[PDB]
């Protein structure tokens, strides 16, 4: 299934992922179509910050469901 | 000065700062009028999430800039 | 009939009103006097601000009542 990641500075990105898939696994997929690190995203559903490790499914994000895209950068 | 905080929820919220706050003074005052614990809070501006011990104007943060705010 | 809009400095400033002069008409009547725009024009009587869409006598504010001046200073 397909997700759809916006930035908060105006950018959506569309990826391939699938309800198995970890969220260390779409932050390395987004390092693909952008060339951001997986060590600065933080993914944000539902007003909350998504951890590394837990599925998509476990936060209950369906197909067609946006998320939010943040940078973290130390020294930034 | 007044900034606006928003979530990705919907709510906005308007708080008076000064260009010499720093970011953990923000998540103060948001705990005053939310309620939300410090602990649990992100802002986050220019599409990047702030860090502690620097202030609004290390971040160019001006009058009515508007922070992001989501839970950690 | 007669008030007095003293401010916090001494300066008083005699303006000839009715009871039924909403207090935007005093503040500009105040604005027409001294030049003090109405935005920045806190007007106090008996202790309270007093709000826009009320007229004088709303405030029992009878002939010869001393109305106070504080300048709304936050401008943009």
């Amino acid at each position: 299934m397909q997700i759809f990641v916006k930035t908060l500075t105006g950018k959506t990105i569309t990826l391939e992922v699938e309800p198995s898939d970890t969220i260390e696994n779409v932050k390395a997929k987004i390092q693909d179509k952008e060339g951001i690190p997986p060590d600065q995203q933080r993914l944000i559903f539902a007003g909350r910050q998504l951890e590394d490790g837990r599925t998509l499914s476990d936060y209950n994000i369906q197909r067609e469901s946006t998320l939010h895209l943040v940078l973290r950068l130390r020294g930034g």
